[PDB]
């Protein structure tokens, strides 16, 4: 399971926190819940 | 190049837009700019 998504800039309060904001549709495609860890690579 | 990050919930206005919010530190680790496409997989 994987998904492709377009990179957008972080919200300022998230900067430095090593989080990725992913909505419920992308999360379902990846098979993750909030709090899980994902690996991110360029397409 | 890749990076691992913790999944957090999307901002409401981003829901359905197939974007992933990634800060400049994670973007540097992946080698992407805002507007590039990334592939996301569970760790």
């Amino acid at each position: 399971k994987s998904v492709v998504a377009r990179v957008a800039e972080a919200y300022p309060e998230d900067v430095g926190k090593r989080v990725v904001r992913v909505d419920k549709y992308e999360r379902a495609k990846v098979g993750v819940s909030v709090g899980d860890y994902v690996e991110v690579k360029k397409v």
